[PDB]
């Protein structure tokens, strides 16, 4: 017999309700919105609010909230947008200690349910939680994702389209690194209709499109004065979820666990990689020039900091 | 030179935001979201978190936010989902004449830059409010529309499609009238796959079903604590905005302006329409049985009460 | 591992190849295009052209060509369009018993290598060749299914839209039986907006609208001078295919094999049916007027007639 | 009011009737397809069939057949699929008497013409129409790049959406690819793919369109033109401002005038919105000499 997958989002705030609403209305799968015993009831609501727009949309999906994770049972994805968000002035490392223990608590309960699911982490810090993850999980490594560059060039590709008055369809972006300041954003790998961005766009500006990537999540969490980004997070989320249950093998930017590649081991990091319905099918090796290597050192740097930082 | 449609969204909150990011992802318009210079900021930033989703959910569409009208000039439709979240125990005259002053402020600037557009009022009362935002505006009747029934059609056909477990797309809905005790379901005119639901579902079930639907918008704001139903409400609007721009001429219960139709004149009321490009193309008029007859004429002085409260 | 669905479509003629490149762009998983050896390399070409699509169109699917129904295997979907049309000089009994003949090596090879798959079979005369895969295969007959009135209600719609200047979305029909005079419309089911058609459009246009829908096959024949028609009988198939893949419960009306339904067994007949992950999941039994039994006590005679025609 | 996009697909064959039923699917507007007297009722029998089929997908759109120009009045779209040395010459008349009523009954209208051999053809609307350069568009480069991305994808087993192609000037030997400019998720072609099995894919690209007639047996490719025909009128009609190789009219780009070459364009709500203009190597301008020559040869076939 011929069923749905079923998706598991962990957290039914800002992100997770809006990662929920896209997956039901693209008909991805049934949707499972978990939060909090306290948040249980708004959970519920949030889920039957989008179900009830499932007749003027035209999809057929089932939108459950919960508070109980045994309704997650044989989810074939969970995505885990639970913890606590910055306000203006944090940095995303600010959040290591209290997020680690909901990373803990949380995948104990997923992978008690579904065993063999795949997890994509958006919490921050994402390197750092989606390897909290990963060890918790005892999951080998494709069955672990977290969600970075596909945000971090969305946001990229937005600022490039503006300057040269293009469909973001035809802009290409490449960020390497951390979800931090230290990003490595590759202007080199970086096109519009195939064309690399340094012959169309002069140094200064170009730059100052890289720092505005940088500075992409504080822009909006400056702006909105109390939360963080949530419509572009929730698109990236679902384009690598889409890429798995539909088996797209994708090459997109995700945070991989590393064994070698650019040289380093042990570590989460955001990497090139082919995402199909194995999760990470492989991560690709970039040839970098000596600069490129060292900005991407930096950031790996940044990372085992925040690493040094879990318990 | 071929244009993109422009949307503008007068209300930057839970229904404005997610009506304007729906809107967008269809590739409907260029979309304005508008709020009170206090918000500026925020919406800003919703605004742009749509954009950066564009490259990842492969959506040509410019999204801006603002508190500036100028920035709405020459929309071809607006959504006004503006309005006061009502006070704990704040009268229903106070709500009234509060929102009526909103409605008043707002449709003075929409027409404005906006001489030609097509409005949908999503506002709280609707009928009253819609009504308020036809006489400011000096437009014609088939420009100026409330959105109520689809929203009451849609909870209506989920609770349908839970009851038989078949799909939404297969169960219809009937609704003259508002909301609560002023909805007037026709269960005759309602069907699962074109078969009378009262030859599917026993009484006591089906009568539950249409006060499930009477209450649905109290079911969803008891769940939540303190908020209101978004994600139906924008689908709503976005069906009602999409039947325009596309004209399609789609069979849909809207808030309209009577003059003469079921035996009424001078109000808003929420009767069956075709939706087109020139807006409400018609009122239907159906042949309702006696007690029909009656359950409007009651739902018709709720209207009329309603009306009394405006200044 | 997450593994796309595999669909084959059998005949890659006009139905089958349109067919094909529907459930292609729809990513409802990889597609095998089948014919006779003889058309292998015709077959080849039809698969890559539609291939060469998915960039420009943006969709993720194989689709390949094949005489080998080796690559058919671990298909979950089955369509069945193989068959041969009335050449000149030839008797209606050579034609069925032809297509009887197309039907038993079709589906032998199918159950051979696809043992767990659904059918959906498109050839004419449809109920006898429904009835021939289902004896041929073994399979329980949840699993075997035809297509007819999907297509007669998307006709009758497209005229009723016509007639009355609105969205076909608005309007439903009702069809129990086969194509032409075999054909039971029930007009009291058909509705625009939920408003019964009988109120809308008078007799007279309203019985040209019932007689165009059982000429509908022939109108496209006479006006095409070579070949019958491939667009919507395509569509119809899509739909039912879909309503199984992703587990709908759609209420749809399908060539159905009765145990009892209607007072009829051991014949396939077009019935109004749920439509879901196993297939038909039920046969709905209406209460019908007099005059309703009889004319489906005509087509049942039909049916029974052609099936008095295999050998 | 709102009123919908009107597009007229002229040529109700293969390419055409593909072209249409993707269009109304899209809701990109209302359809008319038009073909000879002697084809009226194969026109309208397509046209009907494709209306009959909008309940099942659920797509609201008007699909007329016609031999009547009358019926594409204020069409703001008119893709060309009608035809057949003496191709050119035969293909040529083809194209002067649909412009003339092209024109007469939409003078408005952005045209984008298949008909092959498209440089030619393109040119001659170009000059019946008096429309000015960006109102006058080709499909070539989008068809090319859709065959060579299928070719790579295939080769690296990825998502056809995270290749891309690069070509210049027409199809088979005409055609100037820039495999340099070729990307899989942004990475040089040249870095994933051994040089041997890239010029295997290069020359598969070149020969595409020969190997769809040579399996069919019996016409050419429709399903992959008909997609890059929709591409190009979807960028119009919704003002994407993409960036797309088309057959489009050059004063003075890669050092060339009075011709129509397969280039980059920035395609929008104006048409072509502008010719891109890049830095090309010497081997890359040489091919792209040798590519204009082959244009300029067909053009002088013309009368
Ligand atoms: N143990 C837990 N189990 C389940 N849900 C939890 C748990 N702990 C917290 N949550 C829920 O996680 C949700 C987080 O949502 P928001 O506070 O709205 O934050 P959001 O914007 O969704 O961001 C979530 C996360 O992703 C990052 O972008 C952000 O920095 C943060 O780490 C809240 O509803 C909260 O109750
Ligand atoms: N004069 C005004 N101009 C513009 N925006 C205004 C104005 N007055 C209020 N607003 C804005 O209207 C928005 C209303 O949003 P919410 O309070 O979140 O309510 P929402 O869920 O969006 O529902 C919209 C409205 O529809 C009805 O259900 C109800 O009447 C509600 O107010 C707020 O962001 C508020 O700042
Ligand atoms: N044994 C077979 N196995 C596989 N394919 C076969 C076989 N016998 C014939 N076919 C193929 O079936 C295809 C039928 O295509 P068309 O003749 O173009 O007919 P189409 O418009 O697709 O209609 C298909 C069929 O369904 C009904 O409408 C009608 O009964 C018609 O035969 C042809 O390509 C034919 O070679
Ligand atoms: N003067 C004309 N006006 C309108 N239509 C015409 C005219 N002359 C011919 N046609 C029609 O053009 C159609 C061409 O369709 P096909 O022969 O099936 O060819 P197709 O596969 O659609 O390719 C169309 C064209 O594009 C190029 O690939 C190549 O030049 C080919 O001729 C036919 O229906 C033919 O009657
Ligand atoms: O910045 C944040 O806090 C949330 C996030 O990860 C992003 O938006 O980049």
């Amino acid at each position: 017999a011929m069923k749905r997958k079923k998706i598991s989002v962990i957290g039914a705030g800002f992100t997770g309700a809006t990662t929920a609403f896209l997956l039901a209305q693209k008909e991805l799968g049934d949707v499972v919105l978990v939060d909090i015993p306290q948040l249980e009831n708004p959970t519920k609501g949030k889920a039957l609010d989008m179900l009830e727009a499932s007749p003027v949309l035209g999809f057929d999906a089932n939108i459950i909230g919960t508070s109980d994770y045994a309704d997650t049972a044989d989810s074939d994805i969970v995505v885990i947008t639970a913890g606590i968000a910055r306000k203006p002035g944090m940095s995303r490392d600010d959040l290591v200690t209290t997020n680690q223990k909901i990373m803990k608590q949380v995948t104990k309960e997923v992978v008690k349910y579904s065993p063999n699911c795949y997890i994509i982490v958006l919490t921050n810090p994402v390197d750092a939680m989606t390897y909290t993850v990963f060890k918790e999980s005892g999951f080998p490594k494709n069955r672990v994702i977290g969600q970075s560059g596909v945000l971090d060039t969305a946001r990229f590709r937005t600022f490039v389209a503006e300057e040269l008055n293009i469909s973001v369809k035809d802009v290409t972006g490449f960020v390497l690194g951390g979800h931090g300041d230290d990003m490595v954003p590759l202007v080199r790998y970086s096109y519009a209709g195939g064309i690399p961005l340094e012959k169309l766009i002069p140094k200064d500006r170009l730059d100052a499109i890289v720092e505005r990537t940088r500075k992409g999540g504080g822009e909006i969490v400056n702006l909105l004065g109390n939360g963080s980004a949530y419509y572009a997070p929730a698109a990236s989320l679902v384009e690598m979820v889409e890429a798995i249950l539909k088996d797209q093998r994708r090459i997109l930017p995700a945070i991989a666990y590393l064994e070698g590649e650019y040289g380093y081991e042990g570590i989460y990091l955001g990497v090139p990689t082919i995402l199909g319905g194995n999760g990470i099918e492989k991560v690709i090796e970039l040839e970098l020039t000596e600069e490129e290597k060292a900005a991407l050192a930096k950031s790996v740097e940044s990372v085992k900091n925040v690493m040094r930082m879990l318990e």
